[PDB]
């Protein structure tokens, strides 16, 4: 049912800078997802070029923001290429080990973090945000699986048997208890508006 993992010793150190270093710019969390699933919708889009089947699970290009009060969630859901279990494991398709290497090492000459992106590891930054964070994602080669973290240095994967997705990717951010405000609707609209406004995808922020 539910496999349990480490986390390779450089993005555990990774997760716990991004959630103990005083950095009031949080915001920006929603920038690197949001440029994640672009990337990923990237992916599809090259791959089905030359092979249209790939689109078979879905011809919608997209990127949907669900904030949820009741649960205290913001769910980031994509129709990009996906992960397979291979690479959920492996820090979810990234190279954060060298990644964070290098992002560490531009932190140790004037970087800041909001510039975690440029180094490939920008999904951890939903750590500035999410005390604990689900992924749902489904690849057109393999399963769907869950994959899940509160950080303390393990994940675990299991097989998500839930809804099925078809193809795509489901960030799903259990938020810090005081960062409720990434659940307004004007909020998440002034932050989509300054940092993702000209990505190449119809980003629909949902309705509660
Ligand atoms: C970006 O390509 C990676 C494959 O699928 C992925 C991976 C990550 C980290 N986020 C999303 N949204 N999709
Ligand atoms: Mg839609």
């Amino acid at each position: 049912e539910v496999e349990t993992f480490a986390f390779q010793a450089e993005i555990a150190q990774l997760m716990s800078l991004i959630i103990n270093t005083f950095y009031s710019n949080k915001e920006i969390f929603l920038r690197e997802l949001i440029s994640n699933s672009s990337d990923a919708l990237d992916k599809i889009r090259y791959e089905s070029l030359t092979d249209p089947s790939k689109l078979d699970s879905g011809k919608e290009l997209h990127i949907n923001l669900i904030p949820n009060k009741q649960d205290r969630t913001l769910t980031i859901v994509d129709t990009g290429i996906g992960m397979t279990k291979a690479d959920l494991i492996n820090n979810l398709g990234t190279i954060a080990k060298s990644g964070t290497k290098a992002f560490m090492e531009a932190l140790q000459a004037g970087a800041d973090i909001s510039m975690i992106g440029q180094f490939g590891v920008g999904f951890y930054s939903a750590y500035l945000v999410a005390e604990k964070v689900t992924v749902i994602t489904k690849h057109n080669d393999d399963e769907q699986y869950a994959w899940e973290s509160s950080a303390g240095g393990s994940f675990t994967v299991r097989t998500d048997t839930g809804e099925p997705m078809g193809r795509g990717t489901k960030v799903i951010l259990h938020l810090k208890e005081d960062q409720t405000e990434y659940l307004e609707e004007r909020r998440i609209k002034e932050i989509v508006k300054k940092h993702s406004q000209f990505i190449g995808y119809p980003i629909t922020l949902f309705v509660e």
